[PDB]
């Protein structure tokens, strides 16, 4: 955009707009650029940039270099990050070692806790929304995409949003909490339950509610909801360390406005990591690729 | 380039060049692919020249990967745009300050290659790249595909004078002796740089856009125009240092060692007299 940014390859899309790799010619830096049509009915890129700015300084929160307008677009320039966890799962033949799953789990719980500490819920916890850093930040898991994020409490009083029903499923149905499928207003517990499904997806290679055929989105979400509700946690997690089922049961037991015990959840996986005798070196499956 | 470690991205350019990602190291890189069954293999030969030059200021770091399927693969660290790309981004006009900042590094890059016993033989704006990030003020040199050893590493015995040589390289920037079929030596790399500097000053050289019946005839028309344009006419209206630089290069004997410091001093003194500051703010750093 303008005379400064050269747009490269389109690297897909997030919530509302296309994302490209690019070059900031003036600063001499490779970056990533998100474009929103300036005349869009529901503008949110500037709202999203202010969420990233409010979250700035938090571990694994990407830096926004610039957010403004150029031609027919609202533009947000982000620092260049590495592949998403879904990309890395594909590069690793859709199989992660237990050690890589546990290393990711620790950081993913912390990123969600941080967002919650800043009064927001993410509402779209999925592998594609966690990116590894590049270079010296290659061991750091970042969280992206605040397009569906919502404030769950007043920053001043900490008064929680009220319980609501008949809500539409926004987010990715594969990883949605059961309460989300049932139309309940999302809260802190839902971000963590979704992470529990992401962890089991990394363990299994797929979830048992994937690949269900449907003619419409509405039908597909119903089939996923029914399968997800009718699969006991102890069946879903069969043949994997008990910590994955304990984690999911804990999240599903939380009241709508409960504060999650994030340290208890990290400790489940940290204790398992120690019992397995794994080294604390941050060597992930993809670091072994030749 | 693949295997399981490198993901190929967009093609950016002896073979094709792609942006890519080293998944294992977590680094964005560039990857060059040469067909394994090519008639004239040169990628492995080029990789050894880069490795021998390693550690020199502005020499890119590489990794020879060998044969991966149907390709020979070479991975290079990720660099920024070439000077031709930046010239285009700057509307094919560079300020005198940007030309002088570039000249100092370009003379030193050629001197380094010469100190490592090679001549480059394809000095052109596309073969100089700026670095990215903390290396954004550094000019790198690339492409050793036409490079040749001009002297023995130990004895410094120079290669002999030869005639009837073919013009390899870019005709626009070739030295007059290159057009005349004379064996290239150190002087030729520096004369080519002199034309690159005047190309940045002018926006074009007076031997550009010449029409001809064949490429052979076009190269002859470029040669005729370069020989028929006195240095003082080519450089008219620009600081005398550009003409002094070109006259010096054209005065060198075939095996003479160039006085690189004399040439850098011409432009360093001019930069000081012009009252420019070493803030390293190039024309492209002002783009909005
Ligand atoms: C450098 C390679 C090609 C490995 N990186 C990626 O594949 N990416 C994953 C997908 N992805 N998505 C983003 C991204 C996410 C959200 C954004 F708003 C913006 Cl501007 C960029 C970014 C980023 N900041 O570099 C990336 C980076
Ligand atoms: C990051 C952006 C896209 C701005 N870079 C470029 O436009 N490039 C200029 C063109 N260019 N050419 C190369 C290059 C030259 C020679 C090589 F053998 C290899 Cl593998 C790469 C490279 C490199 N090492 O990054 C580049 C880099």
């Amino acid at each position: 955009v303008g005379n400064r940014y050269r747009l490269g390859r389109k690297i897909g899309s997030g919530s509302f707009g296309d994302i490209y790799l690019g070059t900031d010619i003036a600063a001499g830096e490779e970056v990533a650029i998100k474009l929103e049509c300036v005349k869009t009915k529901h503008p949110q890129l500037h709202i999203e940039s202010k969420i990233y700015k409010m979250m700035q300084g938090g571990v694994g929160i990407p830096t926004i270099r610039w957010c403004g307008a150029e031609g027919d677009y609202n533009v947000m320039v982000m620092e260049l990050l590495g592949p998403s966890l879904e990309d890395l799962f594909n590069f690793c033949s859709r199989k992660f070692s237990l050690k890589t799953v546990l290393l990711l789990a620790d950081q993913m719980i912390s990123r969600i806790e941080y967002i919650h500490s800043k009064n927001f819920i993410h509402r779209d916890v999925k592998p594609d929304n966690f990116l590894m850093g590049l270079g010296k930040k290659g061991n750091l898991v970042y969280i992206i995409d605040f397009g569906l994020a919502k404030k769950y409490r007043d920053a001043r009083t900490h008064q929680h949003i009220p319980y609501r029903e008949n809500k539409n499923l926004t987010g990715t149905a594969r990883y949605a909490s059961i309460n989300t499928h049932l139309g309940i207003e999302q809260s802190r517990r839902d971000d963590l339950e979704s992470l529990g499904y992401v962890l089991m997806y990394f363990n299994l290679g797929s979830l048992p509610w994937q690949g269900l055929k449907a003619a419409t989105k509405r039908q597909k979400y119903e089939r996923i909801s029914e399968k997800k509700m009718s699969t006991p946690i102890e069946v879903l997690c069969k043949g994997y360390p008990s910590e994955f089922a304990t984690y999911l049961n804990f999240c599903r037991s939380l009241r709508f406005d409960d504060k999650p015990d994030y340290s208890y959840l990290r400790q489940l996986f940290r204790n398992l990591f120690h019992r397995q005798g794994f080294s604390y070196d941050y060597v992930f499956d993809w670091n072994m690729l030749k």
